[PDB]
């Protein structure tokens, strides 16, 4: 009688609360019991829930293999997720690639910029009482900043979540091939157009790139790209879609943060922590024990941080968001050699967002005549969260 006979993480059953958070908080009980446990679905793999348990998978890159990251494998052809479906010295090589363009520094240079864009889309329906904070702004605001910095066409999010819907997986046969065979080609054609007439952008800082001494192939900048047209737009969409969706009822949380700024940073990981869309897995390559489990290679195990991320035996108070919490150690973002790369930029997308759309529309809530629907995957968060605020004024124009 386990939760882990069937558990699915494409598949998790939704609560009253509309979120998938009744069972997590129950899974999260039978894991100080047993903290691993196998799943039949998908031909059969493991499920690492414990907080001790996780931490030992990521930290073990000998047995455990990045190459099977995104399971079942992500719709990309015969093109790899690059720094994230290699190991080192692939991994530790290619990095170094991008490295400095993400650094804390060179990822502020967009700071107050995108309050402008935040502040400037909050101008969109400030007027008319309601929206999609999802559609509207949780999508757009990590969209147009990443679209910036892989020299790109500002508004086309459509184009691009629906060629990341395909790589996202929409259990769909081969359409998300051919779907996907469209991201290859634009993806093409940026690339030779830039390579002529460049600019400070990153998807330009590496094709002049070299490793070894010698230039890149482009099925490894096609590679790039994927991986960062995917890294900015998913996980970030939804997670935002979250925090708004949150702070749409948690009445007690809005008026607290709307009261004391200088917790919304910090409050922004307990956010991260309770709201992490991000799930990965593993790939066992060599026969290893963990805890009181055994695993032969050829199989897969899934690192459930959700749950993980909830074990009392390294959070106090563990169901409630408490923004005071420090330090906050969740792994909403994943720890080790594959550390998020954009570790620090959602860290500011959110400090903004929130910061700037509390500033403004200081009250809105879940809109009553229309329900909310919630996203599953490797990648989860709320898809749409349409609230009613009162009909306000705009600081454009
Ligand atoms: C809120 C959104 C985000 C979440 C929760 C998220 C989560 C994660 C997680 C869990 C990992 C590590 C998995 C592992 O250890 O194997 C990771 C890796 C990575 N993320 Fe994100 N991510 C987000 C946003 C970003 C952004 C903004 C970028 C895009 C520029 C980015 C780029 C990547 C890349 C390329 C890697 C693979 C390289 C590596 O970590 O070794 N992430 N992210
Ligand atoms: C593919 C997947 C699941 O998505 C992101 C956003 C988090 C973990 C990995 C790499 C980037």
């Amino acid at each position: 009688t386990s939760l882990f006979t069937t558990a699915d993480h494409y598949h998790t059953p939704l609560g009253p609360d509309g979120t998938p958070h009744a069972f997590f908080e129950a899974l999260r009980d039978e894991a100080e019991t047993t903290p691993i446990g196998w799943s039949e679905a998908y031909g059969g793999h493991w499920v690492v829930a414990g907080y001790k348990e996780i931490q030992a998978v990521i930290q073990n890159t000998k047995a455990f293999s990045n190459k099977g990251v995104t399971f079942p494998r992500y719709e990309t052809g015969e093109f790899e997720l690059m720094m994230a479906g290699q190991d080192d010295p692939v991994h530790k090589k290619y990095r170094q690639l991008v490295a400095k363009p993400f650094s804390p520094e060179a990822t502020d240079l967009f700071t107050e910029q995108l309050r402008q864009s935040t502040n400037d889309l909050i101008d969109a329906r400030i007027e008319l009482g309601e929206g999609d904070a999802a559609t509207w702004l949780a999508n757009e605001i990590p969209a147009r900043l990443t679209a910036i910095l892989l020299g790109l066409p500002p508004e086309d999010g459509d184009t691009y979540r629906r060629w990341v819907w395909a790589i996202t997986h929409v259990e769909n046969p081969e359409e998300g091939a051919e779907i996907f065979a469209e991201l290859v080609a634009h993806a093409r054609t940026l690339i030779a157009e830039r390579r002529t007439n460049p600019g400070n952008d990153i998807m330009s800082r590496v094709i002049m790139s070299k490793i070894d001494g010698e230039s890149l192939s482009e099925d490894d900048l096609i590679g790039f790209f994927t991986i960062l047209l995917l890294g900015g737009i998913d996980a970030t969409a939804r997670f935002l879609s979250s925090v708004f969706w949150r702070l749409a009822w948690d009445i007690e949380l809005r008026r607290r943060l709307i009261a004391h700024p200088e917790l919304i940073p910090n409050a922004v990981d307990e956010l991260l922590r309770f709201y992490g869309p991000a799930m990965v897995g593993r790939l066992v390559t060599q026969e290893v024990t963990v805890g009181d489990i055994t695993m032969k290679p050829g199989q897969t195990a899934m690192l459930w941080f959700p749950i993980a991320s909830r074990d009392r035996s390294a959070f106090d108070s563990p169901d409630n968001i408490v923004i005071e919490r420090t330090p906050n150690r969740h792994l909403s973002l994943g720890h080790g050699i594959h550390r998020c790369l954009g570790a620090h930029l959602i860290r500011v997308e959110a400090r903004v967002a929130i910061t700037e759309f509390l500033k403004r529309i200081p009250e809105f809530s879940l809109d009553p005549n229309k329900e909310c629907e919630w996203l599953m995957g490797q990648v989860a968060g709320m898809l749409h969260v349409p609230i009613i605020f009162p009909k306000g004024k705009r600081l454009s124009e």
